[PDB]
This record gives structure tokens, C-alpha cells and sequence, in this order.
């Protein structure tokens, strides 16, 4: 699909709040992902030893990865649909090395939306959540298209 400039601004206005503390947002989002869909944690050989929420919260390496993930996602969002360059290496690594299905990308999208809804009601009302959903749908659509080009089922 194609987002309007108005929709991109709702996206960027809540992302500006995320950037006050991306490490804290990253922790919340990965922990939510793992709690709501435990099967996703099994894709991280580096983190699947983390047994509880408390262990996850105290993991500096998990925190580090959350900052890496949200900073990569933020760079894609800021391109406002012109994100082919950002998507190529991400798609290749997640298709061929990590083996991450599109359904799992849907799971983390859900986790992102849940955490933004929880932390930022002032910037994440119905219209803004709609715009974020649209942006994440666009991201997943384009990743899916790359997966097909790369030979991966998704
Ligand atoms: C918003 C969606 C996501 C973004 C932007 C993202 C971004 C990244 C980035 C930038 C890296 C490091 C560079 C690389 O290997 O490509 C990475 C690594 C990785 N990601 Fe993703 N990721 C996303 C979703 C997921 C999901 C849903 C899973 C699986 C449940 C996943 C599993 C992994 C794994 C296993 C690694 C290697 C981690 C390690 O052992 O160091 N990612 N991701
Ligand atoms: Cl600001
Ligand atoms: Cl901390």
C-alpha cells in the first residue's frame, strides 16, 4: 500500500517518543514478544537460555539487541516508504540465516503496537495506531516480496 504524509507524521511523532529511551522500549517489546509467543524465543540461540522476565530484564545483551532492532526499524520508518536499501540486507539475513517467518514478523509488529499503546496513549490514539499498523504492514509486505526473490517460503 501507500501511506499519506499525514499518516507518516503520526508514525514519526510517536517514534520521536520511543527515541527518548530506545533501550527501555526495546526491552519491553522483546519481552512482550517472547511472553505472547514463546516459540519466537527459540529462534535466538543467544537468548533462549533466558527463563524468566526477570532474567530478560537483567540481560545487557538482550537490551543491546533491542536497541539494534528498534534503531534499524526507525531508519526504515524515517524513509517513509523509500526503504529498499535498508530492506535488502535485513531480508537476506532474516530469510537465510535466522529463518524468520512472516508470521513471526507479524508477532513482533503486534508487540510493538501493544507497547506503544501502553506507554504512549497521548501519541498513540486510534488514528495513530492505524498509521503505525499501515507502516508495519508495508514493511512486512516488502520483506515478504524480498523473501520470495531470495527463495524463502516466509
Ligand atoms: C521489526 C522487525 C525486525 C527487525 C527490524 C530486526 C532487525 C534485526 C537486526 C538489525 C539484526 C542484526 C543484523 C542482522 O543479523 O540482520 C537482527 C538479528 C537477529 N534477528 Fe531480527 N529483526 C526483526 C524481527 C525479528 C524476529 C521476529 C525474529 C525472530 C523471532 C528475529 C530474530 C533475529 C535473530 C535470531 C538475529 C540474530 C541475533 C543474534 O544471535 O545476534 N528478528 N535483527
Ligand atoms: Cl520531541
Ligand atoms: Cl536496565
Amino acid at each position: 500500500m501507500v501511506l499519506s504524509e499525514g499518516e507518516w507524521q503520526l508514525v514519526l511523532h510517536v517514534w520521536a517518543k520511543v527515541e527518548a529511551d530506545v533501550a527501555g522500549h526495546g526491552q519491553d517489546i522483546l519481552i512482550r514478544l517472547f511472553k505472547s509467543h514463546p516459540e519466537t524465543l527459540e529462534k535466538f540461540d543467544r537468548f533462549k537460555h533466558l527463563k524468566t522476565e526477570a532474567e530478560m530484564k537483567a540481560s545487557e545483551d538482550l537490551k543491546k539487541h533491542g536497541v539494534t532492532v528498534l534503531t534499524a526499524l526507525g531508519a526504515i520508518l524515517k524513509k517513509k516508504g523509500h526503504h529498499e536499501a535498508e530492506l535488502k540486507p535485513l531480508a537476506q539475513s532474516h530469510a537465510t540465516k535466522h529463518k524468520i517467518p512472516i508470521k513471526y514478523l507479524e508477532f513482533i509488529s503486534e508487540a510493538i503496537i501493544h507497547v506503544l499503546h501502553s506507554r504512549h496513549p497521548g501519541n498513540f490514539g486510534a488514528d495513530a495506531q492505524g498509521a503505525m499498523n499501515k507502516a508495519l504492514e508495508l514493511f512486512r509486505k516488502d520483506i515478504a516480496a524480498k523473501y520470495k526473490e531470495l527463495g524463502y517460503q516466509g
